[PDB]
DNA sequence: GGCTGCTTCAGTATTTATACTCTCAGTAATAGTGCTGAGCTCTTTA
DNA sequence: TAAAGAGCTCAGCACTATTACTGAGAGTATAAAGATACTGAAGCAGCC
């Protein structure tokens, strides 16, 4: 009914990569479109620490240009 | 009054120059908007 | 001395009212401005 907690929500979303297996990004997306989450509204849903990896990630990536490297 | 030749048509093989005037209209973007929390503010006395 | 109140106000997601603003409309009264070829098929056309 109500999902309120965070580091739970951590525990079902590494679910997600660890099961599936395509990247943390892209496995919490997914969650937050299974039960539509939008991304302004998301600090009550989601872990404080998937975040952390997600911007590891992120910039291993190369998402963004070298102007997101130096900082 | 039924009757044959011409006939006409129909089917094959980029990138277009000069309103005007309101006048309104209702719209979509957009700043005004007020919370939540929370994080620092602050003092308390044990 | 220092753990622990109760509050002072600043990040961080909306909301209503807004403000260019683009569209719809209504006025407009000098003129006179082309080198197939073929086969075929009904319709038309003149006749005993």
């Amino acid at each position: 009914a109500k999902l309120l907690d965070r580091q739970e929500n951590g525990f079902i979303i590494e679910k997600m990569v660890e099961e599936f297996g395509m990247s943390y990004l892209e496995a919490t997306t997914a969650f937050l479109e299974e039960n539509s989450i939008p991304e302004t509204q998301f600090a009550k849903f989601i872990p404080s620490g998937i975040i952390e990896k997600i911007q590891s990630e992120a910039i291993d990536e190369n998402l963004l240009r070298p102007s997101v490297v130096r900082c």
